């Protein structure tokens, strides 16, 4: 029956106990099997039964005059008892396991619907929510989007995973904040027509032309990392924004930042960066990644005073102490480079999180005082000490120091060589060119904690 | 392949992408493409990835050394991933939609398991996990529990939701805590070889007889609400109680409650109770539910002065004075008796919660410095006055009085009937036995807001 006739155990109405748990709370009863009349069941209007463990919404068809309901974080497949509460206006359903969605087709007084991370594909039943200002279907397994193109209301959408073809959207020009992460386009031209456009989210797609967004002028956010851009040259037309990402691509030129001044936040890993003299007048950076490129020289860093977390690791940098000068630094990560001396790094006190693993650093004495850190990384050094005569009895003093400023004892040494303060000896009665030795000291500076190892490598000429 | 034997970018390992997503983060990476080795993901010894609209744990069989995880909230179905993820010591993987547990027979490192609020039905695949301490399996739809009679080193345990066969639990003599609610129990002798137990949940089963649990002195926490209980001679035994839900059931008789001075929370709600004077002794409560009995006489909780919470709501009180001494109390509702005189309220101003609908009340003076009040009833108020005789121009005085002192005018007037004040009159040219007036008046009180309402019946002699 589509109505309560008798009153009827709550129980008996909703058969998921999760849900009937839930109702018999929002009901004001005290048990599931309390009966309840339609009478009381038209008094929900609003149903907040997310992270429930809920698997079927049968009985929620009683529930007439519900307007908004929060469904997110459940196993909802089946959404059928939906079909008829049309007086809905929001629902939330992300984090279900949906895959039909024509209950939805009649529920034209929706302003907002969210069914990010389902398992939708087919939209069509969307076609007619032309009140929607808010569509949420990201993490989908949508291909066409034909559906949207007639929800000219749209201020907030999102959309995946595998659309190819965004022209439905070029009537949408209401759209201010789109999210098309990791689907399949490398064609934005449609976007050129967005002009109210504000946040662009695209993610892992295919991108490598981004001349459509050269009149998008109100971006303030732009999203374009795991993409194919190499010239970006577009983006100085862009002088709103604030939030730029652009890991993972292949970009090396990066003039066309360099006006971009309101930027506080600039995301630019993975990519082919050798030269960051265009990004010293970003005086406004708090955030700046620029790990996985080929930078050597970073001195124009230091012009970026406002910096409170800087990534540089997987680069050839041996001289960081252009950072020395950024005093609200709070996490710096440069592991992955070449380099030796830390004496700089004195200065930053407030430093908390400071990653410098596999450089070229044998002393820890300038990092003694760094005691806001929390976290710390200092694993795997390696250096190759200038070249001595080989002998056939040779010595090298051990040049490893901790943050007491005590030399640590060698872990391991080559070829049957030995320690004692302060050398490394071998005895080489062969013809040798090269021995070794490693070291490996546990230490925390403040509360962060670390190994202190590495390898060094001594030619013999 | 059982192994990663190359590089492998994460979302090829992970292909659900709220995983991907996830393992990204866990694995100190900034893209789900980038790589990682066989050796990164050996890193990885817990992995707390609940509420994230997972669909798949595919992948996960290459994280070797996973101890702990929680995947609890999300969309699982198929947990073979698991199957050879031996080192798993804990899991949390309540509130998805896991039917088939088959892949954990072999996990017999786990002590605990939380699979609550699933589809399961065979656990047979727990038989030998006998170092589990933990396992819930509430709100499945278990009926055979022949599987758990060799879990002896259980302590909590929890199933449902259609087992009538309760005697695989004998030789469980661990256990502390025991939750069988919602299945279809009524033989619970078995219980009585559970001498540790500390806790019992049985709500919602078809429980009569109560003696098996005579000899569990250790239980501090029973719950047998929703049962067929009537005689509780047996619970005179159990003086740890310290938390005893007894509603909806068919009990009369509490004289074996009046030693179980430990109780602070009693629910003794929808039950035949007539007679609570042998409450009168429990002077630990906190929170006494007597709603939906046969109460008239309450002068025995005068006497509990501890209480902050206590419901009476659908009972035959008029007299409501008895509460007026209790100090602490936050919440009092009451609703659905005889009260006509709330003089006695005024003395309770840590009430924050007034719950008096369907009562007789007609003059809301003394609640008028009740000014912590937050939430507030006073809905459908009806009362008959003493006859006066008919006449064919009759008038009685409006007697209806708002916080403030003001009378309330009549909403609606019966037979034609009209005001001034301050009376009603009515012309009644036929014989008439009966006249009525309503009224309704929305009131704050504090910052409780209601609708003060009701029906004034006066009969004519
Ligand atoms: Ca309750
Ligand atoms: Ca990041
Ligand atoms: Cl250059
Ligand atoms: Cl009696
Ligand atoms: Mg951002
Ligand atoms: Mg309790």
């Amino acid at each position: 029956s589509a109505t309560i006739t008798q009153d009827t155990p709550i129980n008996q109405i909703f058969t998921d106990t999760a849900l009937a748990e839930k109702m018999k709370t929002v009901l004001g009863k005290t048990n599931v099997t309390d009966t309840v009349s339609q009478t009381d069941l038209d008094q929900v209007t609003t149903l907040q039964a997310d992270r429930l463990g809920i698997k079927s919404i049968d009985g929620v068809e009683y529930l007439n005059n519900l307007t908004q309901i929060n469904f997110s974080n459940n196993q909802l497949t089946d959404i059928t008892p939906l079909k008829n509460l049309t007086k809905l206006v929001d629902i939330l359903m992300n984090n279900n396991q949906i895959a039909d969605i024509t209950p939805l087709a009649n529920l034209t007084n929706l302003t907002g619907l969210t069914l990010f991370n389902n398992q939708i594909t087919d939209i069509d039943p969307l076609k007619n929510l032309t009140n929607l200002n808010r569509l949420e279907l990201s993490s989908n397994t949508i291909s066409d989007i034909s559906a949207l193109s007639g929800l000219t209301s749209l201020q907030q959408l999102s959309f995946g995973n595998q659309v190819t073809d965004l022209k439905p959207l070029a009537n949408l020009t209401t759209l201010e904040r789109l999210d098309i992460s990791s689907n399949k386009v490398s064609d934005i031209s449609v976007l050129a027509k967005l002009t109210n456009l504000e946040s662009l989210i695209a993610t892992n797609n295919q991108i490598s032309d981004i001349t459509p967004l050269g009149i998008l002028t109100n971006l303030d956010e732009l999203s374009l990392n795991g993409n194919q851009l190499k010239d970006i040259g577009t983006l100085a037309s862009l002088t709103n924004l604030t939030d730029l990402d652009l890991a993972n691509n292949q970009i090396s030129n990066l003039a066309p930042l360099s006006g971009l001044t309101k930027l506080t936040e600039l995301k630019l890993g993975a990519n082919q960066i050798s030269n960051i003299s265009p990004l010293a007048g970003l005086t406004a950076l708090t955030n700046l990644e620029l790990n996985e490129n080929q930078l050597e020289d970073i001195s124009p860093i230091s012009n970026l005073k406002n910096l409170t977390y800087l990534t540089l690791y997987f680069n050839n940098i041996s001289d960081i102490s252009p950072v020395s000068s950024l005093t609200k630094l709070q996490r710096l990560f440069f592991y992955n480079n070449k380099v030796s001396d830390v004496s700089s790094l004195a200065n930053l006190t407030n430093i908390n999180w400071l990653s410098a693993g596999h450089n070229q650093i044998s002393d820890l004495t300038p990092l003694a005082n760094l005691t806001r850190i929390t976290q710390l990384g200092l694993n795997d050094q390696a250096w190759t000490n200038a070249p001595v005569n080989y002998k056939a009895n040779v010595s090298i003093p051990n040049t490893v120091k901790n943050v007491t400023g005590a030399l640590i004892a060698p872990a391991t040494i080559s070829d049957g060589g030995s320690y004692t303060e302060p050398d490394i000896t071998w005895n080489l009665p062969s013809y040798t060119n090269e021995v070794s030795y490693t070291f490996s000291q546990p230490v925390t500076i403040g509360k962060g904690t670390t190994t202190f190892s590495g390898t060094v490598t001594q030619p013999l000429k």
